[PDB]
Order: C-alpha cells, then structure tokens, then sequence
C-alpha cells in the first residue's frame, strides 16, 4: 500500500475589505490599479506551488492537476478551471512552451470542503499508478459582489429551496440557529465563542499573510462590548445568537500543495526521510444528507465521522496530535470541530477554549495563523490551505506564529456547508 | 493493473422543449404539473442505477459516490450536489434509513466533459484500493431559462473575459467561426454537416428516451431548405455558417453507471465473465489551455490526444471499433470527433458521412441513439450518458435502435468547451 508525500505548496496573501493589500475607494491605488482575477491567483498559485517544491524547470514531471473551487461561475462567470489551470503556468505569455499541455485536469467542488476534496481526488490519483506527483490547488474570488449577493452565492452550499429562505445571509443564519439550540443546552456560551475570536485574531496579528493581519480585537470587543460589532442577521428568530466578529471573512486567495507517491520522490532526485517532506498518513471523507438536519445542534456528525475515519485509519488517537487546523467557518464552528475532532469530549470544548489549551503556547494548538476568521476564508482555497499550514508549522516555517515545539503529528478537518461534507487527514512530520 | 467493470446504469428520457415529455403550454398537465428539479432527476438516477445495477435493498455495498455537474449552480442555484447525491436513495421520505449515510460524495467539473470526468474519478478511487464499488452519476437541468440566458451560463465554460463577447450564443458561435475556417480549407461542408443532423434525427426517431423523439427531419431541412430552420447567431461574421439543426439541445436529464472492481464483483456475488458486465480497458483525460486556441480550427487536438492515449492503453486502433459515442455538440463537432477518434484521417470525415459509414447500417455506427443533437444534451449527463449507450447496446438493449451485430469492442469522446477538456473511454463487451 502506496505512501503519499507532502513534497511542498503555497498560500497567497488572502484579501479583501479590511485588508491594506485590497483596493477599495480608501487605497491609495484606486482607480488606478486593480485587485487580482481569479485567473490571476491561480496562477500566482500554481507558479508559487512549483517554485516551492522544487519544479521551476521541470513541471512537466507533475502528472496531473485537481482544482478545488466553490463559486468561480458566479462571482467570476467562469468555470471549466481545469484547462484554467493548465495554462496558468505562462499565463499571459502567448505562444509561449507549455509542459502542462495535455495532461488530465478537473475541477472539484464540495462548498468550502472543495480543497479538501481536491487533496483526496490528488491522493486517488497517486496510489491508483495513474499518477506519481500531482498538483492539487484551491482558489476562489469573492470580494466581485456584495455580502447580500455574496451570501445568495454562498447558499448554493444549502439545500436551497429548503434554507434560502431563512436570511439574505443563509449561511451565518443557519450557524445562528445552531448556536440557538446551543445556548439553550448550555453547551457553550457567547462568552467561549469570543474568546475563540480573540485567539484568531491574536494569531492573525502574527501572520501577514492573514486577510485580518492589521486588525486587533479584544476579547470584550469580540464579547459584543463594540457597537461596531454588530447583530446584523434579519431573522429575529436567529438574529441575537450571531455578531460579525463570529463570522469568517470575505476573501481571494489560493493555496497550493504538490503531492508525490515513492516513484514521485525518485522522480524528483528525494528519497523519503527528506526533511522538506511530510507523509499523509491517511485521509477520508464524509457525507451527510443535504436535505436533513439532524436534531443535535450541538454535534457535528460528518465531521466526527471524517475525523473518526482518518484518525483510524492512521491508526492514532487525537491525544496524540500536537497541532490541528479546524474548520472555523464561525467561531461556533471551532467549538464544535474540537469535539468532531476528537480533542475534547462531547460538552467540553469549552474546557478547551477557557484554558488557552488550543492557543499557541497551549498543549494542542489550533488554527496557528489565525483560521478562516482572521487569515481568511476564500472558500476553495481553504482545504489545501489547512494542509500546508500544518506543513509549515512542521518545517519550521511560520515565523511570527511558528510553535516553539515542533509538531510530528497534526491533523486537518475541513467541511462544506453546514456539516454536510467533511475531509480530515492525518500529517506525519518526516 | 486492476480490472474495472461497468455493472448497469440508468439514463433518464432527456427532455425540453419539442418533447411531449415536457410540460409546457402545450402540455395537459401546463399549470398543473412541473417538470422535475435538479434534486428530482439526480433522485430518479441514482435510483434507477441502484435498481439496474443488482443493488435494490443492499445499497451501502456502493462505497462512493461521484456526481458530474457543470452549471446546477445557476440554473438551479444548487451547487454542493455531493450531498444532495447522499440523500437521493430516499429523496422525499423524511426520516428514512440512508444505507449511503458517511460515505465520501463529491462533485466533478469540467464543462460538457463533467460526466466524463465522473467517470475517471470513479476508476481512480477503484484502483486506488479506497473505493471497491463506485456510482458515478451526472445531470444537468438546463431548461430554467432562455436558451440565450443559457448560452451565457454555458459560457463559462470558455474563457469568459476573452470570449464571451463574440455573441450572446457562445458557443455556437465558437463553432460557427471553425466552421468558417473549416469551409475556406474545404474540410468539409455545410452539406455535410446537414447529413450529420439528417442521421441523428432519424436515429433519435427510434429512441423514446431521445429529446427530439417525435422530431422528424429530412436532409434538406437540416440542410436549410425550411426557413424555420435558421441562422440565428448575432455575429455577422459567422452568422451564415451555423443553422438551427446543428445544435445540441437545451436538455434536462442524467444517467448514472455503477463501476466494479474486481473485489466489487466479488461482493456483488458476480464472476468476471458474468454477460451483464463490460470490461472499461482504458480511460484517458487530456486537457488543453482554456487562454490559448490553435489554428488549425480543423483539428481537435486536445480531443485526439485523449482518443489516442485511450485506444493505445487498451492496445487497439481505431479500425478495431465497432461501435462508437462522440460529443456532437453541434454537427461540427461531429466531423470534427471521426478524425480526432482517429475513425476517418484528416480530412475524410466528410467521406464517411457521405456514404453512411456512420449511420447504424454503417461499419461504423455512432452516436446510434441521436446523440447530443437529437437524444439531447444536458451536459453533465452526457458523458455518462456515452458511456451508457455503448453498454446497452453491447448488452442487446436498445430495442428499437439495436445493432444487429453486438459490437465487442466500442470508444467514447467526450469534449468539455472548445476542445479544452477531452475524455475518452474504451469498453470490452463480455
Ligand atoms: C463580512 C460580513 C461580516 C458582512 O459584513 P461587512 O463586511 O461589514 O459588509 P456589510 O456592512 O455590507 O454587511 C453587513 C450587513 O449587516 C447589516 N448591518 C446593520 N447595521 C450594520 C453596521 N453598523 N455595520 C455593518 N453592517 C450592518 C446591513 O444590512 C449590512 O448589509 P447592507 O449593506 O445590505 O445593509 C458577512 O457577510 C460575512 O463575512 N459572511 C460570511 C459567511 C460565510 O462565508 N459562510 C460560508 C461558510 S462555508
Ligand atoms: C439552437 C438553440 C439556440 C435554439 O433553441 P430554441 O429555444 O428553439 O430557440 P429560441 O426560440 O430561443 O430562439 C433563439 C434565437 O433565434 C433567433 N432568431 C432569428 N430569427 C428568428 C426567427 N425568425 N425565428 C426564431 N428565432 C429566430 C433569435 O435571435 C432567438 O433569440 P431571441 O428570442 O432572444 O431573440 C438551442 O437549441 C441551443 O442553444 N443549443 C446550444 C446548446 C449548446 O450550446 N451546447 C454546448 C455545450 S458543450
């Protein structure tokens, strides 16, 4: 059975409103210059994921490319990126040799788990014999439309004709809903929900790649404590649950991975105790019904499913992990991701969040360069993002966020909709 | 290498307007009835695959699911349609046990070749030793808007920015202007191309699955002897090269294969040599640059690689088929497809149109069941759907359109965009 190897990636800046890189009527650039196509960052991405791995020069040893994107054909009128994809390599140079020409190509999509799951199609491809290095990247543009078309956009995740209704915004609402039916069992409180913003937003404060970099929040201010901090959801039902500084952010980016089987490795001129390397020990997937909800507001099935799956088959528990990227699409998502995951029990991520367990100077670090809130949530891209931080963090490679013990055992858990797919992979560090 | 094995499949009538299956103001049941949603054909095809394929009542021995869909996102504001998939066994029927409850789902894309795409995804997992049974299934429901608000959703599978400005009609009038080039090198005609349309009709007359079922046509009305028949594009450049009758159709449907490895027909209780099976020797995807077109409007290049790899993986050539599928998104595609399949050499379609190689008394049938062009093309369907037709008739199923001579040996090609995606398929019939 075939080993699959983390070879090297790339996450561009991820910007929108908020951010000193994103041109709006305040940047000194107005008018003049503009903010990056979808077109334009997957080609920064998958230019920076072969400079990064080595393969400047040699691309035409990558055997195939997987596209992980959500809502190109809306926000940007363009699908079809597998193609996209295979001229981003000279992308503006006309006429130019191009040695992606002709190799297999496709785009993936499972709402924000789209990443994720081009990661799992790349990793098929790897131990099927039908490739030994694939690229795997993740890109998404949002910041074309506003948050109330954006959230219409974003629906499509729903099951639509059942949950569009519930608000402009479906997505916060239904998250809303959740936390609802939380507080009512005394899961967790709005008070947890802040402190995990406070913990994004401080680790963001430590990445200048993170969308929210030059925003700093306290935990009174994430607490409701800023009238700028607002409960903006129209469905009175919902509305007091969800304040913005819960929500994950409008942004652009991509991200990047090249993976390689055994034969990829010699391909390459690496043999497998490279230390540029990390193994995926294993991967699954999950998922639910589109149409139904299960009771239990305060359980994320799929994603305990997901986890479950790919910590067995990893053959590891989740006491053994020493960093996770989790997907905190809310701050109520976190929550209920550390008990998918495993790192605390049913009714105990609250433990968790009120002893700084997952900050990192905590025993298991979570969402180290400031999660979908703060280093920002282009959809697509947020799959292979969550693998490479956990890569980076393992290399040595975060800098101002950088743990101070290296991790040798990390785990991702990524999820589409509300809890309707989920992708968790388990990360050996080599 | 493991083996893999199609087991059933299901397609659904293909329906829009000019079907008595559709219901419109023509219909008894207008203001009474709707047609089906995106979430009802994707129920009704899963459904019919579990039933054809032997798994009625034991469907969680399937172990993924993959679903090809190009544009459920803005037809139907439905995107995330791997876990609409999930809950298709029991669509409508709240509360009911889910034997595919977990399992990994997701959703390929790339453009008309998004079934296609599908397909290889199910193999990979098949081969990968994650998957031992797989469905993969694809639909489309297109009939939501205007065919003009349609051909700018369709347009996404071009390169929008650069392209969408030749004509509202993108597509048709990308192929128009190969035609224009394809008239002044005299590769073939527009006569030629009217017997294209003439065979898929009459094909399509014996096909009640076919959206132009109980559409009649004779040579000279495709050929634009009828005014009806007319050339509708805006752009005048290549207004004149492109009728009513060399188009695809604005279809709704899907079909769905359950593929086998051999361990899958292990636990099915089926040997290999079972005579409701066929072998997939190979399977090939070549994808092109979605920025950068060739000249020669001639060739198929991308298409003819992925034929190419497919035939010589399986060891055959091209005068080895007996039955073939190809993707006829407009009559010139048609052509264009015999030369990149490799059936007639540059130049020498027309001859085998003109003398009825390709018709089903020909030595050559393609495209027995009328095709894109009369069968109908909701585009994520369709390369399912091809893979489907060369099954049933070496199966003996096609009634009334039946080869009389089973083919042993049958090729598919499928096309996403302007040859920017190809896939292509060669089945063994046991
Ligand atoms: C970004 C986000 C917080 C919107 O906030 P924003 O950047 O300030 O943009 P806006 O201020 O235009 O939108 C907030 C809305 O709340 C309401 N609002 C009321 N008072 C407000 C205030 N003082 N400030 C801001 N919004 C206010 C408004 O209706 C406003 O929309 P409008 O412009 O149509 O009136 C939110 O839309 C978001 O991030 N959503 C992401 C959800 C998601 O991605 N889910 C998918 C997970 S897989
Ligand atoms: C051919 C096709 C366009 C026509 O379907 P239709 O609904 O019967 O045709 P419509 O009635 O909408 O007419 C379309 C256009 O014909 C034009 N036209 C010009 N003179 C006309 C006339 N005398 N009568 C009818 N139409 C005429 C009109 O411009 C009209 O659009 P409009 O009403 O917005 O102006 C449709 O089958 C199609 O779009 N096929 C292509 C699918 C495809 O592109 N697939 C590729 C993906 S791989």
């Amino acid at each position: 059975a075939s080993r699959v190897f983390i070879v090297g990636g790339h996450i561009t800046p991820f910007v929108g409103k908020g951010s000193p890189l994103f041109i709006d009527k305040k940047h000194p650039d107005f008018g003049k210059k503009k903010n990056m196509t979808l077109e334009e960052i997957l080609a920064t991405t998958v230019q920076g994921t072969m400079e990064h791995s080595g393969l400047s020069g040699r691309e035409g040893i990558v055997d195939q490319v997987v596209v992980g994107n959500f809502l190109g054909e809306l926000f940007s009128s363009q699908g079809h990126l597998g193609p996209a994809a295979i001229g981003s390599l000279t992308y503006g140079q006309a006429g130019s040799k191009n040695p992606l020409m002709y190799k297999p190509a496709m785009r993936v999509e499972g709402a924000a788990a789209s990443g994720g799951l081009a990661v799992i199609s790349a990793m098929n491809a790897l131990k099927s014999g039908s490739a030994d290095i694939t690229l795997a990247v993740g890109v998404e543009v949002q910041t074309t439309a506003s948050a109330r078309v954006g959230g219409d956009y974003l629906a499509r995740a729903a099951d639509y004709q059942r949950q569009r209704q519930l608000d402009d915004f479906t997505f916060p609402c239904l998250f809303a809903k959740r936390m609802k039916y939380i507080a009512e069992h005394n899961h967790f409180t709005m008070e947890d929900t802040a402190r995990v913003a406070a913990k994004a937003y401080a680790n963001g404060n430590k990445n200048p790649l993170a969308h929210m970099h030059t925003r700093k929040l306290t935990f009174e201010q994430c607490n409701g404590e800023d009238p700028s901090n607002v409960k903006f959801l129209g469905n009175e039902t919902y509305k007091e649950y969800l304040r913005m500084t819960d929500c994950s952010q409008v942004s652009d980016g991509g991200a990047g991975v090249v993976l390689a089987n055994e034969e990829g490795l010699r391909k390459m001129g690496l043999s497998p105790n490279d230390s540029r390397l990390v193994e995926i020990k294993s991967i699954a997937c999950a998922v639910s019904n589109l149409y139904e909800d299960p009771d239990d507001a305060c359980c994320m099935f799929t994603s305990r499913q997901a986890a479950q799956k790919a910590l067995s088959m990893a053959n590891i528990k989740p006491s053994d992990l020493n960093v996770a990227e989790v997907h905190d699409c809310f701050t109520i998502a976190e929550m209920l991701m550390y008990e998918a995951l495993g790192i605390a029990e049913y009714g105990h991520a609250k433990d968790l969040i009120r002893n700084g367990d997952t900050t990192l100077e905590g025993r298991i670090p979570v969402n180290t360069g400031g999660g979908l809130l703060s280093f920002g949530h282009p959809v697509g891209a947020t799959g292979i993002k969550q693998i490479m931080e956990v890569y980076r963090q393992m290399k040595g490679q975060c800098e101002a966020y950088q743990m101070k013990k290296i991790p040798a055992l990390g785990a991702t858990l990524n999820m589409g909709g509300d809890d309707k797919t989920a992708v968790s992979a388990v990360l050996q560090n080599i």
